[PDB]
């Protein structure tokens, strides 16, 4: 689980 990946994923839904 990459933090960056999550951050990108968090915005992904955004």
């Amino acid at each position: 689980i990459n933090w960056k990946g999550i951050a990108a994923m968090a915005k992904k839904l955004l």
